[PDB]
């Protein structure tokens, strides 16, 4: 079954500036969406080091963008370490609430949004582009779930029916209908190689 | 007693790069290890969210820079999820490699010193202003160990006979004899108001 859920209160003021306020470099959404697969991966392969056997689910490390021009859909599939029920409703949302407050504080006094992921609330630079974003991802010790949100204040949580991913987190963004530039191959190959490609694990850009 | 290491040879290169060439803005080591401090913190935290009793050796999640013109050395101390044995010997190193063998890329090749964290090897940033560096640190699992090395391709592991400290981590910069400036309240408030200040435990100054 489905169940929702409210956002924070500072999450949720977070996402209604990001959606509204009216800003013109949304291109740093996928840097930042990068960086949180770079991350996942590391925590999985460190974890990987005193036990062999967290990497049973899959050898692979890498990071997938998949464009798909006819569902209008981006997404980003990465295999680190995924996420548990408990970091989809509680976990995440209360390491991020500081990182947020503070975050709205640099926004109201002066510094750009371009700053979100030094905050480590990236994640939600998403809606600078994504009308809706839907998120499957499973963790070792935990069943493959969904969650969902197109904001204005609640989310989505139900255990994932279809094609099972192993381990890992797939981030689908159901882009804005002026946002399709983000669909495009050599767009997206020209942010890819612009920002993120210090760190640091194989990103593949799929071909429709 | 003691145990005497050999660095991976590209740690051994980044750490020769950083002590030799010669570099003007050195004031960058103490947001890396402040911000390795954060990370640190964000860890254990996180880990306690579900299981209250990792928290069972300090309650406090903090982060300490203490100064001491006398023996010429600037501690970082925080109070975050602590290294093991296995994390100073390999397990750090291996997690580290990637980054390092890019970093020196991007080194040779245009880019400048001060991007050495967004490649995860900021700790190595100590040597512009250490002749030696001095790592007590304490995980959960473990006991109390000091890291230590003065760089030119070694380092040492004791377990730590001294002063308990519960959890965490304490990096104790010995100075180079020209670098005392950082010794200097002002100078320390600067910087750390300057750079780090995002995020987002508190930093205390302690005065001599
Ligand atoms: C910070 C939480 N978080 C955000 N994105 C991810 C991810 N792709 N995989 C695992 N965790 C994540
Ligand atoms: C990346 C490894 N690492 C570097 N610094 C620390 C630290 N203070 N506490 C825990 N881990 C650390």
């Amino acid at each position: 079954h489905v169940e929702t859920f409210a956002f924070q209160a500072e999450i949720a003021q977070l996402m209604s500036l990001i959606i509204n306020t009216f800003y013109s470099n949304k291109e740093i959404f996928l840097r930042e969406l990068i960086s949180n697969s770079s991350d996942a991966l590391d925590k999985i392969r460190y974890e990987s080091l005193t036990d062999p056997s967290k990497l049973d689910s899959g050898k692979e490390l890498h990071i997938n963008l998949i464009p798909n021009k006819q569902d209008r859909t981006l997404t980003i599939v990465d295999t680190g370490i995924g996420m548990t029920k408990a970091d989809l409703i509680n976990n995440l949302g209360t390491i991020a609430k500081s990182g947020t407050k503070a975050f709205m504080e640099a926004l109201q006094a002066g510094a750009d949004i371009s700053m979100i992921g030094q905050f480590g609330v990236g994640f939600y630079s998403a809606y600078l582009v994504a009308e809706k974003v839907t998120v499957i991802t499973k963790h070792n010790d935990d069943e493959q779930y969904a969650w969902e949100s197109s904001a204005g204040g609640s989310f989505t949580v139900r255990t994932d029916t279809g094609e099972p991913m192993g381990r890992g987190t797939k981030v689908i963004l159901h882009l804005k209908e002026d946002q399709t530039e983000y669909l495009e191959e050599r767009r997206i190959k020209e942010i890819v190689k612009k920002h993120s490609q210090f760190q640091g694990y194989p990103i593949t850009l799929f071909v429709e």
